[PDB]
């Protein structure tokens, strides 16, 4: 017998501030890193940048209609700390405070459960420019400054709260790969960027419960479950590596409060691991959370990889490798609903924590046909296909708590601009304009609409 | 590069009292469970036993010296409960506890450290009669009461101890496959006994939190890691719940004080849940151990089981049990799989944050006795020398391995198949139908292993 979802499970759908708003120099609101560094020539997509993007900022009111009609039962978004602290330390904005106190009681009035996300990715570029931004355990005291005044304006109307929103892609993609701000490619100077993250998120969760009593707060982790390749001894030793110093390196730190030895190890024989503070380990330790929030795509296997080895990995400790037995979407990423069931597994088993679902979705090149009509089966198929394994999650004893769908409506990609859309609601615009930013319902809209209706007692 | 063994690394060698002994009815010693069913016709094979088995009770003088010869760090025993309250609870018997006074003192007398282990599957009968031994909650102060005498007896001399060893084995033997006392098929019964045996070791690591604070303790767990078979979800969803069900079952109660979740629900939903009583969680989590102890042969790979499923053994719609087409066999068609150890050694530190004593690992073989009383048995040597460079690889990658115990130090008495499958360092001169004179003979893989404590683990 399978059990029902639960009968408050959040089914949701989620956003990130910079990809929707626009409004990027609107209302007092300050340039965040991503509004400087996608202007750089040749960092974007034809220069796709945020100025506009599908511009939520000025249509908020339309977009909850949309959410009222799906009948969601949460949104996730993320409040643009530059908005309400233009310089990130300093002076308050209340016109940018007033857009999120706006956007909630719109939220409310239809009866949408806000689940507010204090960061993605959009650190004021003023700090950045001051002290170097996540680099600076100055900045652990200005996030924190930033955090409390949202909980302090927001908390009684708000009882589901994010911290970081996928730190380790925020901090890998800025210092190590060069892809994303600061466009760093230095292993030390990401190591100790994490670290203070990791510090930041203990001093907010901390915060949160002197001034949100009754709520629940947690990090969002994008997650990719490893994989052994196959029985071969050294397969299994390279996914207990590639897990560890993938995953445990950053879910061990929000669950514990303490790094993995091996991985810390491994750093430490390379001159890579962070410098520790007096008083930094009791933090970190201190700071529990009420769930782990999870992104989720797909998982990854792996092999040995010898120490003049690699497919990308770490010599001697592992490499990728694809599966031949998952399905693959036409970018290659894997299709693996099951392993969404793995991972919520592995987190219920290793920290028993409950799991809150903040994205998940499928990428691809609607067409919108005539009579405006977007038939994406595909994203039903893959939205049905996980929506089943977390059912199967939930009946072998793991506690989700819900499920946000990326995304709401299309948006801008981060450096890939528009064409790979997300939404349940099409946005008419594409790379070279905005068009008319009209939006359109695809199926996958109503198909959603109908697990809500009947909380997913089938789809 | 490798890191080298810690100085005071425990390189040891081991046994348990009814494989190696004799002695049964000695010195007021009772009964205990194998005594009898060893006993029933049928049981064991030629109907070998533990009357005498190898007689370290009358040598252990000669055992310790070739220890002493060896250059053993450490060696790792089991005490007798039999020998010490004869009839389980009651009446402490002083000649019991003599000999294990004695054995110790010939071992700090040759600076090997004692490793004392509690239990090794040999319950006194009498409170198997009584109350039906690990399925009554009773045993949980009758073994507090039995490990407490032995705390204070020997803890100023004895440093590190081990609980319950091989819970997951009497347990499951004993209850499920019936193959050990009590004889059992049942398995409801065996999580029954289960819990209580949990909650045995969990008493028995608080009292000795008084009695030898500065010692270290812990059980020690019979673990084969789990593999999945290939990169198909399902199977890595079979190895998540035989990880889970075979391992994590026992050693998160160990760690954490508590049984993993989705094991939980699936015994609940089968009705196999076992009682628990207020008080349980509390006394679970207060006791948590110094090491996890752990006895190793071999992986075991998993792949999906159908509803309606599962030579193979496993539980239908979790999983079930492959042959490895990626490890090499023994000559018994048993898995050799060396880098297993690291990946287990790998797995506890990285869930528990514990040491680890490897508490029993080793080779049986048939041996022969060549003339000039020379055993060669370069076999031994070539699978204890692929386990020790993968110990010296975990501890390289962070894990703190306390100590390693070869199994076993002399040839020993098997539970239920004789004597020919030898494990020891030491030849014993005997077979299953005869003592002939049983002597101690140094095998080769005696003087090898003497060469690496000698210069601790580097030169294998």
């Amino acid at each position: 017998h399978l059990k029902p979802f639960p009968p408050e499970f959040l089914w949701g759908a989620a956003s990130a501030a910079y990809q929707v708003e626009g409004a990027w120099n609107e209302d007092g609101k300050g340039l965040s890193v991503w509004d400087v560094f996608a202007k750089q020539p040749g960092r974007t997509f034809k220069g796709t940048n945020g100025d506009v993007a599908v511009d939520h900022y000025h249509r908020y009111q339309e977009d909850v209609a949309l959410m009222a009609e799906m009948g969601l039962k949460a949104y996730r978004f993320s409040v643009s700390w530059s908005r309400v602290f233009p310089d990130g330390n300093g002076a308050v904005n209340e016109k940018g405070l007033d857009f999120y106190d706006r956007l909630i009681e719109e939220l409310r009035n239809h009866g949408i459960e806000p689940i507010v996300t204090l960061y993605h990715w959009d650190v004021p570029q003023a700090l950045m420019d001051a002290y170097g931004a996540w680099e600076s355990r100055r900045i652990i005291d200005d996030f924190d400054r930033y955090a409390v005044t949202l909980f302090q304006r927001f908390g009684d109307r708000v009882k589901y709260w994010v911290t970081l929103n996928q730190q380790n892609i925020f901090i890998s993609f800025g210092y190590r790969l060069g892809l994303h701000p600061p466009g760093v490619k230095d292993m030390k100077r990401m190591y100790e960027a994490n670290h203070i993250a990791n510090l930041a998120n203990a001093k907010v969760i901390q915060s949160f419960r002197h001034y949100v009593p009754d709520g629940k707060i947690g990090p969002s982790f994008a997650y990719s479950p490893m994989y052994p390749y196959d029985s071969r001894p050294e397969n299994v030793l390279a996914f207990e590596n590639a897990e560890e110093f993938q995953n445990h390196w950053w879910m061990d730190v929000y669950a514990w409060g303490m790094y993995p030895q091996a991985a810390w190890n491994y750093l430490e024989s390379q001159g890579l691991e962070p410098t520790v503070a007096p008083g930094d380990w009791e933090l970190l330790q201190a700071a529990k959370p009420d769930f782990m929030g999870v992104n989720y795509y797909q998982t990854t296997t792996v092999e040995h990889n010898p120490p003049d080895g690699v497919s990308s990995g770490i010599p001697g400790l592992f490499k990728t490798v694809r599966n031949p037995h998952v399905d693959t979407t036409n970018w290659d990423w894997a299709i693996d609903p099951v392993g969404l069931r793995i991972g919520l597994r592995r987190i219920a088993n290793r920290y028993q924590l409950p799991i809150l679902i903040t994205e998940n979705g499928l990428g691809e090149f609607d067409t919108l046909e005539p009579g405006d009509i977007v038939n994406d089966d595909y994203r039903i198929d893959y939205l049905r296909r996980h929506v089943q394994e977390i059912q199967r999650a939930i009946t072998d004893g793991v506690d989700v708590l819900g499920y946000c769908a990326w995304s709401f409506t299309d948006l801008l990609s981060w450096l890939n601009g528009y064409q790979k859309r997300y939404g349940f609601v099409y946005v008419n615009r594409d790379d070279e304009s905005e068009k008319d930013l009209r939006r359109i319902k695809k199926k996958s809209f109503y198909w959603y609409q109908r697990v809500i209706e009947t909380n997913g007692a089938e789809l």
